[PDB]
């Protein structure tokens, strides 16, 4: 809707910096809306769907075990560890680490999760592998976060990210109950408040999960939709700003209030 579009355009000279956009029907893939659809933006926690995309593929493949037990020292708890900080001892499985990164952007836990599949490069392989061309991880946690300008490392683009969501969620990649698995743990998301969740009404359905970065960099990618369901897919990306990161949340949530007055 060209109103939505228009505060998107206005949340950028807002910010500053540059704000992209893309709105997908998830039935169709149809591009609803755009704006800077093809440019780069630092993926940041918003990657770790696509990790435990990859994970539960090889679960699909018998390759990996959701209920596997991984084990960890003190020194593999990098910065922002909710979950994974109180299980030293016990150790946690491929699923409750995945429950850890998409639920609660755990970094640790996606530490791991990335070696059960041999890193960044093979989280990219398998991004290649599913005919996106485009997205790519570098690193680990937390320097993915980095976001320097004009550097690809760690990037995406609106409607690789959205496309490549589509296909994780709905696609034949992913068997059905894996499928419902990645969806069930983005509707689980619990670190995302100030973002589309504080625009959305009762009623309305919503699987996400969101971003934060260096130099102002923020993002969100989701599948949400009225009457309890899901039917669009919503992928917004900032970064090159110095607003803190409230302005950043309001102008998320406002993109988001926008969507849902003019569906
Ligand atoms: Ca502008």
């Amino acid at each position: 809707h060209p109103e939505t579009l228009v505060k998107v355009k206005d949340a950028e000279d807002q910010l500053g910096g540059r704000v992209g956009y893309i709105e997908l029907d998830l039935a169709s893939g149809k591009i609803l809306e755009s704006f800077r659809p093809e440019e780069r933006f630092p993926m940041m926690s918003t990657f770790k769907v696509l990790l435990c995309g990859a994970v539960l593929s090889r679960v699909d493949a018998g390759q990996e075990q959701l209920g596997r037990r991984i084990h960890y020292s003190q020194n593999d708890l990098v910065e922002y560890s909710p979950v994974t900080e109180k299980h030293l001892t016990d150790g946690m499985t491929v699923g409750e680490l995945c429950s850890a990164a998409i639920t609660m952007s755990d970094n640790t836990a996606a530490n791991l999760l990335l070696t059960t599949i041999g890193g960044p490069k093979e989280l990219t392989a398998f991004l290649h592998n599913m005919g996106d061309h485009v997205t790519r991880l570098d690193r680990w946690e937390p320097e993915l976060n980095e976001a320097i300008p004009n550097d690809e490392r760690d990037t995406t683009t609106p409607v690789a990210m959205a496309t490549t969501l589509r296909k994780l969620l709905t696609g034949e990649l992913l068997t059905a109950a894996s499928r419902q698995q990645l969806i069930d743990w983005m509707e689980a998301d619990k670190v995302a408040g100030p973002l589309l969740r504080s625009a959305l009404p009762a009623g309305w359905f919503i699987a996400d999960k969101s971003g934060a970065g260096e130099r102002g960099s923020r993002g969100i990618i989701a599948a949400l939709g009225p009457d309890g369901k899901p039917s669009r897919i919503v992928v917004i990306y900032m970064t090159g700003s110095q607003a803190t990161m409230d302005e950043r949340n309001r102008q998320i949530a406002e993109i988001g209030a926008s969507l849902i007055k003019h569906w």
